[PDB]
């Protein structure tokens, strides 16, 4: 019963719904809120659910 759970970068909760992963980062995610408020803008990211 080992679970990857993903946090958010930025209000550091869960990533519940669309998850924006860091191309760049290694293990970077931010949930759909903190990404529309523009962090981590310098580096592409996929948008997968
Ligand atoms: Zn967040
Ligand atoms: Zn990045």
């Amino acid at each position: 019963w080992e679970e990857e759970d993903v946090i958010c970068d930025g209000c550091n909760g869960p990533v519940v719904g669309t998850r924006y992963k860091c191309s760049v980062c290694p293990d970077y995610d931010l949930c759909s809120v903190c990404e529309g408020k523009g962090l981590h803008r310098g580096h592409t990211k996929l948008a997968f659910p």
